[PDB]
DNA sequence: GGTAGATCCCGAC
DNA sequence: CGGGACTAC
């Protein structure tokens, strides 16, 4: 799940949670637990304590327990469900947080990519894997001032400079393309190439389009389609070691 | 330090 | 091979 969908999961999640004291904590697949870097531990601290709130950073979910936050992260593929320790449990279900009320919240992912890492509150703000995490896209900290700042100072291209975790926060593959795209900037172009012209509309048309996300596509997955503003046939080249779709036309 | 690379996964070509 | 977010040049 992208940004938006995070921010969804946190608002949907919160009431089904929040309250709730954790009873057992059940894992299957060890290798999701980051820290404690023992999965025995990460389980044990977890038991007894209650659910008080549910944050979201970049793509991170937060979740805030007694003494704990638990930080989660999805990936691509993975998923939470609240639902009653009665019942099965869905393919691929990996950990398993059991509430004394007899519901669970459980996280599935088919691709095993997930990660979770719990610390003392006070502490998760300033170790991995909220460390270093770039302002909020949609916060007033996330600036034109701030974006020139960074692009200045590279030599990486615009594209890899903007799936920088330090940049920006979660602003995912997708977003990038199509802000890149409603900018008129190709993907390729370095960084310190733009002008205080581009980065404003860049910083514009990446609030905008992470803006309505979280209240269609242009050009992600769209190759070999014509271009929605110009008929030019979309294009998929490799930038920052990943699929990038642009207009060659629309975006210089 | 800045940056590319290696690392984890497995359904789907 | 597709993505997101510790190690070594
Ligand atoms: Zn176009």
């Amino acid at each position: 799940p992208q940004l938006p969908e995070v921010e969804t999961i946190r608002r949907t999640l919160l009431p089904l949670i929040v309250g709730k004291t954790i009873e057992d904590v059940r894992i299957f697949w060890p290798n999701i637990i980051r820290h404690p870097r023992d999965s025995e531990a990460f389980a044990a601290r977890m038991i007894g304590q209650t659910v008080r709130g549910l944050e979201r950073r970049g793509k991170f979910l937060k979740f805030l327990l007694d003494r704990d936050a638990l930080i989660s992260h999805l990936r691509m593929e993975g998923r939470y469900a609240v639902a009653s320790a009665l019942e099965p449990l869905e393919p691929h279900t990996h950990v398993v947080f059991c509430f004394t009320d007899g519901s669970e919240l459980r996280y599935r992912d088919v691709r095993k990519f997930g990660t979770m890492h719990v610390y003392a509150k006070e502490e998760a703000d300033r170790r991995p894997p909220l460390a270093e995490l770039g302002p909020e896209p949609l916060s007033p900290a996330f600036s034109p001032a701030v974006l020139a700042e960074r692009a200045v100072k590279t030599k990486r291209s615009v594209k890899a400079l903007l799936l920088d975790c330090t940049v920006v926060a979660g602003f995912g593959n997708i977003y990038v393309d199509e802000s890149l795209f409603r900018a008129g900037i190709l993907p390729g172009r370095p960084a310190a190439s733009l002008s205080s012209k581009e980065i404003e509309r860049l910083h514009e048309e990446m609030v905008a389009t992470i803006g309505e996300a979280v209240m269609h596509l242009y050009v992600y997955g769209r190759q070999g389609n014509p271009c929605k503003r110009c008929g030019t046939p979309i294009e998929k080249t490799v930038v920052a070691g990943r699929g990038t779709h642009y207009c060659p036309r629309c975006q210089r």
